[PDB]
Order: structure tokens, then C-alpha cells, then sequence
């Protein structure tokens, strides 16, 4: 059986799941997916259930959502309800902090103001900010409604207890928890801000779309953000105390099964859902309300498979609700620096204790899983080619510090490499040719040739263009996987694992087996004339190779700064916003310690934790923005390559962020 064990946790929502699976049985053929009916009292029971393959998944709110994720249950997100419509799908909403143009504070301000809730025990309007600001909040923080009465000198906060602490009261006396108390629910703490009863009022993104037709009136509001600036109130996405999903089916980490749900849940919805007119409805019921699913859904989406919880729920949400769980508070901190190796992690060992506990040290496997840890917290920062940068960007990072090269860099450069003998190649025309690349999504060895590239065929599908190549990152039966020299599983695979990968990879793979490589100014000189004492290298020459230039025409290597494709943003240290200031700090405190002169930018094998022509770590002033970094012409190049290139974390981090 491919039978999918759905969880109810009420009589009335087992009725329809019953009808659910029987309805089910008559529009999808006995090889597909059925489901099965497991009626729980709670939610919980249904998460300990799906945990122990009891059941197989359950939809469920953000706080489930990550009471799920934690051990010994380790569920994950695999569906997600939308809402909205087919064209423009909703499917988080943002928690945000609403404020009067120029009352003049910020979020690391509201100690002493007047807020404005929804209502106790409620999301964005009270859980969020108040998980947030717990630290903030006066010892002792328990019971916790007396410790924000403590802090903010009055305010609306509906269903909380007046009665012991009455400034929770002050702006809504009696604390009234329905309607009738005009500053409860999402209008009614807006309009608690709006008719100057508070200061701030803790709501969602469109609550002031929903209360404020005229652009001229919202005008008056802005939002705080988390860095303690503010922004207008249609930048919530920049600008928010947490983004929080709506409805999300869960199911196990390991043995899922994921597949199968989405394949369920995506025919129920062709035949069952929205508009589609059946006696069986998917979103609604004669027997309640929300059952199963909530009634206001238009359909499904499939939630991208790099996901697991704390990166669905986000960063913010997750500190806000952790908090408010464990309620343990500290009193700048060790920097956790992300290692990729065991050469890296060696290294970084080794500074940590150089340092004196200043840095620690987390390992991952690959680039991504290291991003990963840092927008989650398990890891701090780590350095990054700017194609990286661009991912981590979209994924909410920041970068801090540029790599120095030099002795504030314009960038290095990115060359298109050729053999001096074949000689009617040339950049106008390299249509069915062989090339070499460092790897798909770098800066030298993809985004920058192919970036220009693709301005003049008009597609990112290269392996269509060129005739074979060598592009570690690709897929594995692609055409440019041909030229590549790993064996079985490392064949094309974007570590050292496969020999063409890198710029020097890149090089030895145009030497073997291409007719063009793609890599950076220094890349031929260093690995020629018997510096390079590798077999391959060795006898090399770097006379017998030419770069191409823009015109159409070529010119000796070292003729570089003339014969390049752009210049190429350095790479550059990347980490959270919430630790801009310490990293920005301890690592200027580090570097005039063990800089240029144990060694910080030296290293054992080969460009280890930091490149090794590092001599300093820039600040970057106003470029400290992902697009304002890399620059506009990057970005909209590495948007057009995009439509072809994966990247797992990227299509999970664009789901949360389109
Ligand atoms: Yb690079």
C-alpha cells in the first residue's frame, strides 16, 4: 500500500477525513496513494503519533509547527497551505511593529512606551514581540504579563489580568477580551495606535492595508525593524519582527512520506478543491469549520525539499518562540566560524584557541549546509566567493568584511583563458566549443562569462551553446559534466573530490581537454612555469595561452587588466544582521593580531577558511547589502541564470522570499 495515515485530532475532523479517503478511492487509480483516518485527542498526540510511524502527517500552526521539530519528534514541513489565489499564492504572513512617522524610538527603545496588542496569548500581536523583548523584559520575568507591565508604562493588552497588573489595562480598561473593547483583535490594536492611545502597536503586514485606504494616510506609520532602524509600512518583508507560515503539513525527517503526501494532497486538490464544484469539498465541511485544513485555503504548494523547520519558521520567529519556552537569558561573545573540511576545521581548531575563546568553530559539509547554520544560529560567519554571497544574501545574510587583495578594491579579475595554437577562437564566437569552469554559480568561473553570455543567445541552457564541458555543480548526465575527471560519485561534483573543479581545476581542465577555461587573472601564472610542480602543470608554459577579449581579440596572459570579461567583487565575509556589530568587531581585533606578517591568511594545504592572497579584511560603508556589494549588473546577470541553475538552499530560500 502507498496508504498516507492522516492524523485527526476531533470527532469531526475524522468524519472528514473518512469521506476524504473515500471520495479519493474514486478518482485515483489503485497504484496511486489512499489515505488513512488515525483520530488523536491534540495536536501533540498527533505529533508523538507521526513520530512513532503511528501516523503520517497533520497540518499544522507555526508554534506546532516547531513544537514538531524538536526532539524526540524531528518533524518537518513538507506541504503548505496557500491563500490568496493561484496567481499571487499566500502563504506566510509577517508579524510586524507599527509606529507614528517621527515618534522618534526604535525597537531597542520601547522600554518605558505605551503598546498596543491584539491580545494576550495571540501571535504577531503578543507572543512574537514579547519573545523578542524578553530579555528586555525587568527580573524576575515570571509570571510574565507582570514583567511587560514592567516595561511598557501602560497599554492594551487584552484578556490580560487588569485585575494584578492594571497598567496592562490602561489604554482598554477592564482588558476586554472580545469585540466589545474597541482596541482588540488586528484593527483594534491598530486603531489603539492610530487614535494616539499607544506608541506601537504589535500587528500583521496588511493589518494597515486593511484599516487605511490612502497612500497620504499610511504615509503617517512606519514599521521598526530588528536592526533598530524603521521603514515604511509596505516594507515589511524588509522590515518585520518575524515571518510566520499559515498552515504547514508536517510529516518525519527520515521515512516521511513526503512524496507520497504532496501526491495525495496535490489530486485531492485538482479534484477536490478550490471551485471544483464536487459534493466533496477539501475546504469546507457540513460538519465544522477549519477541519483538516483551514477553509479559507485555495490549494497547496510543495514545500522545497532543503527545508527543515527552524529554517521554514525563520530565524526571528524561532529566537521569539525559544524564549518564550526556555526563558534563559545571558549576561559580545565567542564568533562560531563555519568550516567546510577537515584541513578548514584543523585551522580554525587552531585559531580558536590562539584567540583565546573569541572564535569557535562549527563544521558542514558543504557551503550551503554552512549558510544554513548561520542563518539559523548554529554557526556565525564564514567567508565566500561572491556567487555565495548572492545565496546568502537571498537568504537574509549580510555580508561585513571584504577579503583585501591589494595594499577598499575595485575587485579581481575575471579572464577568459585559451590555448595560443588554436587560434581562431575568440570571445565573438565560442559556439559549440569545450569549456572549463570553476564551478555553476561562482563568480569567475559562471556568473561573469555566463552572465555576458547569456546577453547575447538570450538563454541560460549552455550545454546547448557549448558542444561539452567540464562545470562542476551541474547535472550529473548533462553535457558539461563530460570533460570532468572524477570517478564514480565525485564525477562533476563541486568539491576537491573532483579534479577540474576550482579555478585551478578549471585550468588543468582546459590543458587536458577544453578549448576555453574560465577563471581569475592570477590562475595561469600561478600554475605555470614550475611553480606548480604537478604533473600536469609542470612542463607548462604560460606563452602558450591567451585570454580573449570583449572585441574579439586575445592577448598574453599577463596583459590582463585589459583583457578581461568584468572585474569581480571580492569574496567577503557574510553573517546575520543581529551580529553585523560583534563580528564587524572581533575580527578587525583579530586580523591586526595575526594578519600579515600563528598565521591568519597563511595556510597548510591551499586558500583555507580565507583565501591566501588575503592581506586584510576591508569594511565595506555603505556597500553592505548583498546587491550593494556585488552591484546591479551582477545581480540582474545572476537573476537571468537563475531560470536554469538549482541550488537546493536557493529554492528554499526564494520559497519563504519570491
Ligand atoms: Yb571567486
Amino acid at each position: 500500500d502507498k496508504t498516507v495515515r492522516w492524523c485527526a485530532v476531533s470527532e469531526h475532523e475524522a468524519t472528514k477525513c473518512q469521506s476524504f479517503r473515500d471520495h479519493m478511492k474514486s478518482v485515483i487509480p489503485s497504484d496511486g496513494p489512499s489515505v488513512a483516518c488515525v483520530k488523536k485527542a491534540s495536536y501533540l498526540d498527533c505529533i508523538r503519533a507521526i513520530a512513532a510511524n503511528e501516523a503520517d502527517a497533520v497540518t499544522l500552526d507555526a508554534g506546532l509547527v516547531y513544537d514538531a521539530y524538536l526532539a524526540p519528534n524531528n518533524l518537518k514541513p513538507v506541504v503548505a497551505e496557500f491563500y490568496g489565489s493561484k496567481e499571487d499564492p499566500q502563504t506566510f504572513y509577517y508579524a510586524v511593529a507599527v509606529v507614528k512617522k517621527d515618534s522618534g524610538f526604535q525597537m531597542n527603545q520601547l522600554r518605558g512606551k505605551k503598546s498596543c496588542h491584539t491580545g494576550l496569548g495571540r501571535s504577531a500581536g503578543w507572543n512574537i514581540p514579547i519573545g523578542l523583548l524578553y530579555c528586555d523584559l525587568p527580573e524576575p520575568r515570571k509570571p510574565l504579563e507582570k514583567a511587560v507591565a514592567n516595561f511598557f508604562s501602560g497599554s492594551c493588552a487584552p484578556c490580560a489580568d487588569g485585575t494584578d497588573f492594571p497598567q496592562l489595562c490602561q489604554l482598554c480598561p477592564g482588558c476586554g477580551c472580545s469585540t466589545l473593547n474597541q482596541y482588540f483583535g488586528y484593527s483594534g490594536a491598530f486603531k489603539c495606535l492610530k487614535d494616539g492611545a499607544g506608541d506601537v502597536a504589535f500587528v500583521k503586514h496588511s493589518t494597515i492595508f486593511e484599516n487605511l485606504a490612502n497612500k497620504a494616510d499610511r504615509d503617517q506609520y512606519e514599521l521598526l525593524c530588528l536592526d533598530n532602524t524603521r521603514k515604511p509600512v509596505d516594507e515589511y518583508k524588509d522590515c518585520h519582527l518575524a515571518q510566520v507560515p499559515s498552515h504547514t503539513v508536517v510529516a518525519r525527517s527520515m521515512g516521511g512520506k513526503e512524496d507520497l503526501i504532496w501526491e495525495l494532497l496535490n489530486q485531492a486538490q485538482e479534484h477536490f478543491g478550490k471551485d471544483k464544484s464536487k459534493e466533496f469539498q477539501l475546504f469546507s465541511s457540513p460538519h465544522g469549520k477549519d477541519l483538516l485544513f483551514k477553509d479559507s485555503a485555495h490549494g497547496f504548494l510543495k514545500v522545497p525539499p532543503r527545508m527543515d523547520a527552524k529554517m521554514y519558521l525563520g530565524y526571528e520567529y524561532v529566537t521569539a518562540i525559544r524564549n518564550l519556552r526556555e526563558g534563559t537569558c545571558p549576561e559580545c561573545k565567542p564568533v562560531k566560524w563555519c568550516a567546510l573540511s577537515h584541513h578548514e576545521r584543523l585551522k580554525c581548531d587552531e585559531w580558536s584557541v590562539n584567540s583565546v575563546g573569541k572564535i569557535e568553530c562549527v563544521s558542514a559539509e558543504t557551503t550551503e549546509d554552512c549558510i544554513a547554520k548561520i542563518m539559523n544560529g548554529e554557526a556565525d560567519a564564514m567567508s565566500l566567493d561572491g556567487g555565495f554571497v548572492y545565496i546568502a544574501g537571498k537568504c537574509g545574510l549580510v555580508p561585513v568584511l571584504a577579503e583585501n587583495y591589494n595594499k577598499p578594491e575595485a575587485g579581481y579579475f575575471a579572464v577568459a583563458v585559451v590555448k595560443k595554437s588554436a587560434s581562431d577562437l575568440t570571445w565573438d564566437n565560442l559556439k559549440g566549443k569545450k569549456s572549463c569552469h570553476t564551478a555553476v554559480g561562482r563568480t569567475a568561473g559562471w556568473n561573469i562569462p555566463m552572465g555576458l553570455l547569456y546577453n547575447k543567445i538570450n538563454h541560460c541552457r549552455f550545454d546547448e551553446f557549448f558542444s561539452e564541458g567540464c562545470a562542476p555543480g551541474s547535472k550529473k548526465d548533462s553535457s558539461l559534466c563530460k570533460l570532468c575527471m572524477g570517478s564514480g560519485l565525485n564525477l562533476c561534483e563541486p568539491n576537491n573530490k573532483e579534479g577540474y573543479y576550482g579555478y585551478t581545476g578549471a585550468f588543468r581542465c582546459l590543458v587536458e581537454k577544453g578549448d576555453v577555461a574560465f577563471v581569475k587573472h592570477q590562475t595561469v601564472p600561478q600554475n605555470t612555469g614550475g611553480k606548480n610542480p604537478d604533473p600536469w602543470a609542470k612542463n607548462l608554459n604560460e606563452k602558450d595561452y591567451e585570454l580573449l577579449c570583449l572585441d574579439g581579440t586575445r592577448k598574453p596572459v599577463e596583459e590582463y587588466a585589459n583583457c578581461h570579461l568584468a572585474r569581480a567583487p571580492n569574496h567577503a565575509v557574510v553573517t546575520r544582521k543581529d551580529k553585523e556589530a560583534c563580528v564587524h568587531k572581533i575580527l578587525r581585533q583579530q586580523q591586526h593580531l595575526f594578519g600579515s606578517n600563528f598565521c591568519l591568511f597563511r595556510s597548510e594545504t591551499k586558500d583555507l577558511l580565507f583565501r591566501d592572497d588575503t592581506v586584510c579584511l576591508a569594511k565595506l560603508h555603505d556597500r553592505n547589502t548583498y546587491e550593494k556589494y556585488l552591484g546591479e549588473e551582477y545581480v540582474k546577470a545572476v537573476g537571468n541564470l537563475r531560470k536554469c541553475s538549482t541550488s537546493s538552499l536557493l529554492e528554499a530560500c526564494t520559497f519563504r522570499r519570491p
